[PDB]
């Protein structure tokens, strides 16, 4: 029954046309988006094809009073394709004409920004290690988890926030949900291009100090990790966002090393044993 | 390693128009440039094909099809120079396009902040000590990255050479900072000796004439860009002793979720 899903996503029931008319249209899938923008351009050329049967007769080679012939030529007009079969006749038809064109182009104009708006997002190549672990390092029971690099580009001045999310009794006896940002050895990476393992030190200044299995639990406790910097691939910012339950803490364990020995002998980074976990088993 | 696995402010003043101006406003532009490049057509005289003598209205209906490169078919230049004001306007078309493009998107792509503020403060105890309170409610399922949020009172004071003005405040937050907001969001300013508005009671609030600004911004997924949203309360807005209900629920399901209906409430205790 878990507050946050491993996606990062927040797991939570919401209780609520064209009132967000711009995020919708970013926000729809290509399939539909596609299709919306189809349905505009198709109802738009009827519309104007109406308006020219509507003076009637105004197209040269028009079969009379036929919407066919007057769609046909509205898109051909309006993608200004203009064969030169069918030609506008009199000050009514062209002046439809010139309006349509003008219509045409603003919508190629809010189509494109509408593609470049949508078609313009990174993604951090970057993986997660599926568990965390607490383990000894350096004398003091540390917390662990850790990021892989997934491209070949790098990533600069990338950074870390690892945010601990539990329930909270405050004295005047409000429980609250609240979020402790822990303390990492390392925050900050100016280059991240392999494998980075972030960690935080559990001492007497962690909010997790002296704290068992049982008790994460009970105070249904979560961990939230947050990933950001600038991917040399997309030349833009990139981030990513990653959650663990409780119970995707692996206490002892510890992380197996990536960083393999082949018959050529030369290091290599294996990404199988990225997620793998070192555990002492006693019986 | 192998890895195995008037004209002064021109460019402000045409993103801040309105729609349907700033849609004249290229038409005009548009129908004017056609009429003016018509001119130039019978300037040269009788150089469209099937073109009524000296008549302007041919004219401006073949700059149009040349210009947004219809090109039907009938109108068509005729020498030398009628046709490298053909290739003039043509690029002159495009040109335009380029810039109405620009436009367009500029004042096209501008997100907004899913953000919904508490329609009234509170101030009550929190931890042992008063504090001020509103809160924040993301509208959208999307997430907000690296959020954060000021409060700042604005209120009349004394200068030491007695100017009675006003002046801003920023309070100290107990969470300013919420590397990701996604959900709600109740922002605290605890009232001790440092609080601007120590000691203070309702009478003194409006004495000063003092109101509270919030200014939240942050990284919008949905949007892949920066997004912010601000809000104003007014020393009336402040209801003392009360406590906002909260918004979570457990369904019968055992699954959590999240009313915006309560999002507004604040309980109270009334003491006849
Ligand atoms: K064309
Ligand atoms: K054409
Ligand atoms: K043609």
């Amino acid at each position: 029954p878990r507050i946050l899903n491993s996606d990062g996503s927040s797991n939570i029931t919401r209780l609520g046309w064209l009132d967000d008319h711009y995020h919708d249209l970013l926000t729809v899938s290509w399939p539909v988006f596609i299709t919306l923008i189809t349905g505009l351009y198709l109802v738009t050329n009827a519309l104007f094809a109406l308006a020219y049967l509507a003076c009637g007769d105004v197209i040269e080679n028009a079969r009379p009073g036929s919407f066919t012939d007057a769609f046909f030529f509205s898109v051909q007009t309006m993608a200004t394709i203009g064969y030169g079969k069918l030609i506008p006749i009199g000050p009514l038809a062209n002046t439809l004409v010139t309006l349509e064109a003008l219509c045409g182009m603003l919508g190629l104009a809010v189509a494109a920004s509408l593609i470049y708006a949508r078609f313009t997002r990174p993604t951090a190549g970057v993986l997660f290690s599926s568990r965390m672990v607490i383990s000894d390092f350096e004398g003091k029971p540390t917390l662990m988890m850790r990021l892989a690099n997934l491209r070949i580009e790098q990533i600069i001045e990338a950074d870390v926030h690892l945010v601990l999310v539990r329930s909270e009794i405050s004295q005047e006896g409000m429980v609250f949900r609240r979020f402790h940002d822990l303390t990492l050895t390392r925050s900050r990476s100016p280059i991240f291009s392999l494998s980075w393992t972030v960690m935080h030190p559990i001492d007497h200044h962690s909010p997790i100090y002296g704290e068992t299995d049982e008790t994460l639990r009970n105070s249904h406790s979560e961990f939230l990790v947050l990933f950001t910097g600038h991917h040399e691939a997309f030349a833009q910012n990139v981030h990513a966002r990653h959650a663990y339950s409780c119970d995707e803490i692996i206490w002892g364990g510890h992380f197996v090393d990536v960083f393999t020995t082949l018959p050529d002998g030369r290091r290599a980074l294996d990404l199988g044993k990225f997620h793998e976990i070192a555990q002492h088993h006693h019986h």
